[PDB]
């Protein structure tokens, strides 16, 4: 099965409670980073499956800022830098994309992908209007009782009414997309439980409708762009990796079937001194994120030493 | 001293912690009440020692409904009833501040009052951008520890969101004044101590500024509006009044000053029979909504029984 796959590569940690999902990514810098790469993957997986995605950037909520797993208050980013970093995303998905649907073709059907941004509906939007329509349906026990909202309500100075409404926004975004769109199914994170939950909630207080959510892991600097980190950098990230784990990230950062990685594995105990596994993981990853390219002008580099 | 009056007459209740001082009043009718009248009085003291006030217009909290004081969700109201009923309030408070401006001269140079409405200032205010303005300035502790909000947040079924948020718009309010009409004090009811509170505390969060708050007592169906209630029915509920009350209602509801008032009473033990500080109060105040002419348009009506 689909899911079964996923579940199983250790892709979709969980889920609750022709297709279309979507994944958010706040710009709150210009690049994306290898943990996206994590969340886009899980997107990828499900367009190859046959269903349409949308990645979608947070212009509008990337200028308040996430409070989930956040110990600490954000530093209140001027609403003009997140405006270059929400084109700069954009630039960078449709890019990663790009890589996608030519260097890992498989003859299979593919579905759709969009890269939306929530700054496009949120511009037409007056606050008292918003309140006025939707405040009355998030009851205020279901937002105050989030996980992902405690480290900062919990903490010693609070939190802000900004970080609070946060997850508002990512509810009715998941409600904006199921309504124009069809989309019942958001994806991000395990810190993104929380705000998920929200959607669906929210969406089923409104419309009896069950939409739904999915989790992947959160893996523990790293950029998807070339500028701030070159296509070898980003190579020697996924080639120094202990034995214990290039299990997992194979598992994690490529499409490779599992039997096909299984004999990569069981072949490199009989080579341990090969890195084989993780010049695989290396490859199949900088090949995805810089093209062809930037796996010749990485091969070569590290090659010569 | 003019706090001293005031607060002697039992008119300014408390204070916290040419001046400019405001009172709002919510559209949820298109009609004043006589509770309405106490509040508005307030402002007429202050106007007459020669300050400027600004008795402003709900338009745009009035979508949402007040939650201090309240055990119960309110029904939501047609953002057009909201609409016309605004309309309707700013007439009736221009026509009172009219009847204030004959029939009650007192030679004294007065100061100015002028009519707002919030729904100018909110209507070109997008969401985000509030939020992303001000939300980082509110501490949720703060919001969330409001006397005026635990009836409906303590309640079985909680709070709307939208409830909750109500008291952030009144606090940017008196923000916004401050901002652009210097104006440091806000006055209203008793049941408003928790919004003005976060007023004050929001705009010394900003500004090291210190502003203020006035309340003034509640008194225990009576319309400032010759369409709702006759001038003539009006001034029965100024008549037919308890001994014990009558008072208070005289120092409350009137100009007089106090030693007149004291007269009033000590002559009305001699002549009990006689309802005369009754029919004192009843037109002193049938004055000062309905004019003159309501003042004898009633004065005739009983009479002739
Ligand atoms: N190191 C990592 N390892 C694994 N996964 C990671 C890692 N870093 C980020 N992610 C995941 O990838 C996405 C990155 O977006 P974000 O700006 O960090 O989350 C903010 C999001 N709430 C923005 C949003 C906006 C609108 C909306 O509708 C939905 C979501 C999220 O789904 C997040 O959970
Ligand atoms: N029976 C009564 N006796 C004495 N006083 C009474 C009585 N009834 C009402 N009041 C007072 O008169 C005013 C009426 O406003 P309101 O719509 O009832 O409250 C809502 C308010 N938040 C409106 C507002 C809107 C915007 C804003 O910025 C400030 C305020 C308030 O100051 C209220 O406390």
């Amino acid at each position: 099965g689909l899911l079964a796959a996923q579940k199983a590569r250790g892709l979709f940690k969980d889920f609750f409670p022709p297709q279309t999902i979507y994944c958010g990514f706040d710009p709150t810098a210009d690049s994306l980073h290898v943990g996206h790469l994590l969340a886009l993957l899980g997107l990828f997986h499900l367009q190859r499956a046959g269903h349409n995605v949308i990645a979608l950037v947070g212009g509008a909520t990337a200028r308040l800022g996430d409070p989930s797993g956040r110990t600490k208050e954000r530093e209140a980013l001027e609403t003009e830098r997140v405006r270059a970093n929400a084109r700069a995303l954009r630039l960078g998905l449709e890019a990663l994309a790009a890589n996608h649907q030519q260097l890992f073709t498989d003859g299979r059907s593919w579905g759709s992908f969009t890269v939306l941004d929530n700054s496009a509906w949120y511009q037409k939007q007056h606050l008292v209007d918003f309140l006025a329509a939707v405040g009355g349906h998030f009851r205020m026990g279901t937002l105050l009782s989030r996980q992902s909202v405690q480290l900062r309500l919990k903490s010693p100075e609070g939190m802000s009414l900004a970080e609070f409404f946060y997850q508002v926004l990512q509810a009715y975004d998941f409600y904006y997309l199921f309504q124009r769109y069809g989309c019942r199914v958001q994806l991000g994170g395990s810190d993104q439980l929380g705000n998920i939950m929200s959607g669906y909630e929210f969406i089923n207080k409104l419309t009896g409708e069950d939409v739904f959510g999915i989790t992947v892991p959160l893996i523990t600097a790293v950029w998807l762009n070339r500028d701030k980190t070159s296509p070898f950098e980003l190579y020697q990230f996924f080639v120094r990796q202990p034995d214990d784990s290039v299990e997992r990230y194979l598992k994690l950062f490529t499409f490779l079937p599992l039997p096909e990685i299984d004999h990569i594995m069981q072949l490199h105990v009989k080579e341990p001194e090969r890195r084989g596994p993780q010049k695989r993981l290396a490859a199949e990853v900088t090949k995805l994120v810089h093209g062809r390219e930037g796996l010749d002008s990485a091969k070569r580099c590290t090659q010569a030493l």
